């Protein structure tokens, strides 16, 4: 069966909006969560990345999650699967017939932002996978996933890169509330994409064909539509940036010219001085070491990890840090 638990509020994602934008528009060094990149044509856009030749970490990511579905089964001997996120609902499926095959598949727990998302995957799965229960929770990182329902053993995963879209203060912070909720026996599959070259790590994030570049712009049509901004889109150049300090792609918009904006939700004035660059998107990149530390500072204890044949990226499988104290 379907069950849908909703608790973001209908102005939940307005509101929202409303302070990132003024907020990072208004900053000395001018920004915007990369959170608003995924209205229906930024995830369209976002699909398309996907399957460009130059971004590689969806299909590495989905081609060692085929290999290993089997083995990530057997080793977390979970029965419900907890998905958190979008965009890997292919993935999702390699994980549920895994279970299915195991004949250990019972609940199906899927949490995500688009409610609306959720009551047709949901549909759909529950026709895929007769007898399952669907338990759908429809919220947020920031404050809801303590929603989600701590029944059976469960293997909670977290696929799509999304973690290396968090700076390293706010990404300890997401991966310990985490680790929070996991119960002993219980494991999380984390996917984390590695250092490599950063002619492939640039290329990845500036597409030959130019589709990184809209999908990338498109974060201004959503501010111009949902809050009656004036941003010229034409005005804006797409950049993406190796930060080798911070080992992590950086995506700037950068304005032609002198660029004066108006957001009328907001009364805003805004103000662009020409060749002034505005951060919408960080990709952090990660060595397989510092992944084991990270997991180890939130409380978690890798029990397995994954590569593809040329060390491009990794999928961890974790569990509860053990304390044995004196």
């Amino acid at each position: 069966t379907l069950s849908l638990a909703n608790y973001l509020a209908a102005d939940s994602a307005a509101e929202a909006l409303r302070r990132d934008v003024r907020a990072g528009l208004t900053a000395a060094p001018k920004s915007l969560p990369p959170k608003w990149f995924y209205d229906a044509v930024g995830s369209d856009l976002f699909d398309q990345i996907t399957r460009l030749p130059e971004y590689y970490p969806t299909r590495t990511e989905a081609q060692i999650l085929r290999t290993r579905s089997a083995e990530i089964i057997a080793a977390a001997g979970a029965d419900t699967l907890v998905e958190l996120g979008s965009g890997t609902s292919e993935k999702t499926r390699m994980l549920l017939d895994a279970m299915r095959d195991a004949e250990l598949l019972r609940r199906f727990i899927p949490f995500d932002v688009d409610a609306g998302v959720l009551r047709s995957a949901g549909a759909a799965i529950g026709a895929e996978y007769p007898g399952i229960e669907i338990d759908a929770v429809c919220g947020d990182f920031e404050e809801h996933l303590g929603k989600i329902p701590h029944v059976g053993r469960r293997l909670v995963v977290f696929l799509g890169s999304t973690i290396g879209n968090l700076t390293p203060a706010p990404r300890a912070e997401f991966l310990s509330t985490l680790a929070d909720t996991l119960q002993p026996g219980d494991s999380l599959l984390l996917g984390t994409d590695l250092v490599k070259d950063t002619g492939r790590l640039v290329r990845a994030y500036d597409d030959a064909a130019g589709v990184t570049a809209a999908f990338n712009r498109n974060v201004l049509a959503v501010v111009n539509r949902e809050l009656s901004a004036d941003f010229d889109l034409d005005a804006f150049e797409h950049v993406a940036k190796w930060n080798s300090d911070e080992e992590r792609i950086e995506m700037w918009l950068r304005a032609r010219t002198a660029q004066h904006v108006r957001v009328a939700a907001l009364d805003l004035e805004v103000d662009f001085a020409a060749g002034e660059e505005m951060l919408t998107e960080v990709s952090c990149k990660f060595r397989p070491e510092n992944v084991v530390a990270e997991l180890a500072e939130a409380g978690l204890r890798q029990t397995h990890w994954w590569t593809d044949p040329a060390g491009d990226f990794g999928l961890s499988l974790a569990v509860r840090l053990e304390h044995h104290h004196h």
